[PDB]
């Protein structure tokens, strides 16, 4: 599936480029708009919807949840939300807003032992394993926010039942270059029983069509859509095809 996403500072959709300690720059504001933006994505067909809190990643005491309650009810497809989801109790406040599934990088790479917890009590299909990609000189795929891979984190969670996995390649993001076809292959191929989501890159519609078949189950395109580069129709229909 397509699946489009939107990043939300205080209510406001948001453009920013990712920095060095994790952080981030706000560049540009595309509107106060999220529900329409949202409601015309679901129109044209998209089966599943990806939101950023970015205001929870920064102070988890002001994760949006009245606004994500809001985006959720005002959609008939099911939501997933990431943003600074640090604990048990973050997780049940966004399933019980309504949200379909708990994205979580952070704390994963940081606390498996705790997060190992999360996919006992909300089960496997309720969490999805973010991964902030950095390929470094060596070829490993970094994943720390001493190094994590990829490799050791998705194995960390497999004996938990890991079943859904976002994986970003973080220096692809908002670059319009296209996604990192070869490293999806690679994972997919590697863990055919998870369900990769790939994320950052997408440019134009020849990058849905170049991540066809190499096993990705769930492509996120954020910016490309934002700025019209192309319809969800035709990212749906080529990516359908
Ligand atoms: N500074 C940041 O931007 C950022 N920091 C963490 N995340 C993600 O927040 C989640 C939870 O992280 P955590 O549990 O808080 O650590 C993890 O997935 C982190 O990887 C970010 N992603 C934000 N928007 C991403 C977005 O809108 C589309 O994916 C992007 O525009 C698609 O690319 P594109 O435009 O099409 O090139
Ligand atoms: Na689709």
């Amino acid at each position: 599936m397509i699946i489009p996403a939107l990043n939300l500072i205080g209510g406001t959709v948001v453009r920013v480029v990712r920095l060095h300690q994790g952080d981030y720059a706000r560049l540009r504001d595309y509107g106060n708009d999220p529900l329409p933006r949202l409601q015309d994505y679901a129109a044209q067909g998209a089966g599943v919807l990806h939101l950023v809190d970015l205001t929870g990643a920064k102070d988890p005491a002001k994760r949006q949840i009245p606004l994500i309650k809001t985006l959720v009810a005002g959609v008939n497809v099911p939501v997933q939300v990431g943003g600074g989801v640090r604990t048990e109790e973050d997780v049940a406040a966004l399933l019980k807003a309504g949200v379909a599934r708990v994205v979580i990088a952070s704390t994963a790479v940081k606390s498996p032992d705790v997060v190992k917890g999360w996919f006992e009590r909300f089960g496997a299909q309720a969490l999805v394993l973010a991964l902030d990609v950095r390929i470094d000189e060596h070829g490993t795929k970094q994943v720390a926010v001493s190094g994590v891979s990829l490799e050791q984190l998705v194995e960390t969670y497999l004996p938990v039942g890991l079943k859904h996995v976002l994986c970003t390649d973080i220096s692809r993001d908002g670059t319009l270059a296209g996604s990192n076809v070869s490293l999806y292959e690679e994972v997919c191929a590697r863990y055919p029983q998870i369900a990769f989501q790939s994320s950052g890159g997408i440019g134009d519609i020849d990058d849905i069509a170049a991540l066809r078949g190499t096993g990705v189950r769930g492509v996120i395109v954020g910016r490309a859509l934002l700025e019209g580069k192309f319809t969800v129709k035709e990212a749906i229909q080529c990516w359908q095809n």
